[PDB]
């Protein structure tokens, strides 16, 4: 009987002792965060997850364009209408506001003419919705990737089929 | 000018906390963690991903089947070596012993035939729920067999057929 230990004894020995507070016979799927404040924040696995994968930029989500990201996490049903009556956002805006958690997702829509303009005033655009759309501006070219987990920082996003920017205040 | 609401509002609330948490501008990327006892683990995001993973079933290394997954996980790289010798597992046997964190991990190599014994120590609660993962995904008859641990158990495999036999 060849003995063999595993590789990574500490690290395991952490996991142990937390799956073992876990157990109740089963695994709760739900871990407790201890903030700065010294609050518990019950999260169950699947909010953890999410949590820790926007942060990181892995969120699927994150691949999606912009815009399209905003739409998506905001239930923007009026765009998606518009799209299926043969418009396109021909240029968009997303002004990020850290100071009110809000985001001005304001732009045009043309069929291509017939132009109709939009403009959302995205509430609750917290921190972590900050690093997310972030995430989505450096994975569309990598002349952004710089730009990528800035949060609390006020900035303008331009876009137009020719030419895409970030413009600070 | 539209206002429009997020509509995960108190979910969202919770992460804002947490995230305001680990700013120090960049991000910690780094949970401290509560258990019953009230044991603080600081684990990174790195660490709890693999952990949530591997409880969940979600593991890349999971889909493994559960000798290569055990030959990866503990580095046997003797089974590597007559694997490159023309030689594979014909047979090979899992007894979990969760009293003393071990597997032993026997079987048959065939063209000769060298046969195999390894004691995987340190085979934990979470170890032996990653592996009826594995056994989970081979088949989906065995599929029930999944999130099992502190449970003695033998799962004998051979090209024709697999079981899990109880103690």
């Amino acid at each position: 009987m060849t003995a063999v230990n595993y590789p990574f004894v500490d690290t395991m020995d952490k996991f142990d002792k937390i799956t073992k507070g876990l157990i109740f016979t089963m695994i709760s799927h739900e871990l407790s965060i201890l903030d700065n404040d010294g609050v518990v924040h019950s999260l169950h696995f699947s909010q953890i997850t999410s949590l820790i994968d926007t942060i990181t930029g892995k969120h699927p989500s994150l691949e999606l364009p912009p815009q399209l990201f905003l739409i998506t996490q905001y239930l923007l049903e009026d765009l998606k209408e518009v799209g299926e009556k043969g418009f396109v956002i021909t240029e968009y805006f997303i002004d990020v506001l850290p100071t009110g958690n809000k985001a001005i997702f304001r732009g045009t829509l043309a069929h291509k003419i017939s132009k109709k303009e939009f403009e959302f005033s995205l509430n609750q655009f917290s921190i972590l919705q900050q690093i997310a759309l972030s995430h989505c501006i450096a994975n569309l070219h990598e002349e952004c990737a710089g730009f990528r987990g800035t949060f609390d920082v006020e900035y303008t996003f331009h876009w137009t089929p020719f030419a895409f920017n970030v413009k600070f205040s």
